[PDB]
């Protein structure tokens, strides 16, 4: 169970925040729809211990290596979204596709 | 297809480096076996576009956030490791425990 937060937020510790893509401002009409979506992004500390889904990355806290600046955030919980949108073969293609937003963040 | 880095690489890139968890020399004398095993780290930048598992990250890069520091590197491939170990129940346990090896390195 990650944490979110909004901009304005006083936490500092790896969290999510909100975030739309506007593929409408990314000028790529070749995007039918949506226009724009919810993707979200991960920023935040990783301390020692914290929201940490694998238990290697605190063996590796306390192994202590001198070439690793630590964990760091970044997302552990993804979901795709469906688009519709032209192809490169004139043809105008629909799927769902994976890895598009983020739904929680965490240290690895 | 990720980076490998020994110590002394001049790679700035997102990249796997070795590194061995030694359970006896942290003193864990709970654990049977094995007494050390490579787990490996990930560091490195993650410029624009590089080793990018997900769609979402280079559209939250285009997007440009203020309060995003762009991805970070951590791992993308992980591996088990299997041990034996005393547990607080007076027992000799066996198991593949998930998500100790580090395989390959990259950016989200």
């Amino acid at each position: 169970l990650g944490l979110d937060c909004d901009e304005h937020s006083s936490e500092s510790r790896c969290c999510r925040y909100p975030l739309t893509v506007d593929f409408e401002a990314f000028g790529w009409d070749w995007i039918i729809a949506p226009k724009r979506y919810k993707a979200n992004y991960c920023s935040g500390q990783c301390e020692y211990m914290f929201m940490q889904k694998y238990p290697h990355t605190h063996l590796v806290q306390q192994a202590n290596p001198r070439g690793s600046a630590g964990p760091c955030c970044t997302p552990t919980k993804m979901s795709p979204i469906n688009m519709l949108y032209f192809n490169d073969k004139q043809q105008i293609i629909y799927g769902k596709i994976p890895g598009m937003v983020v739904d929680r963040c965490g240290c690895s």
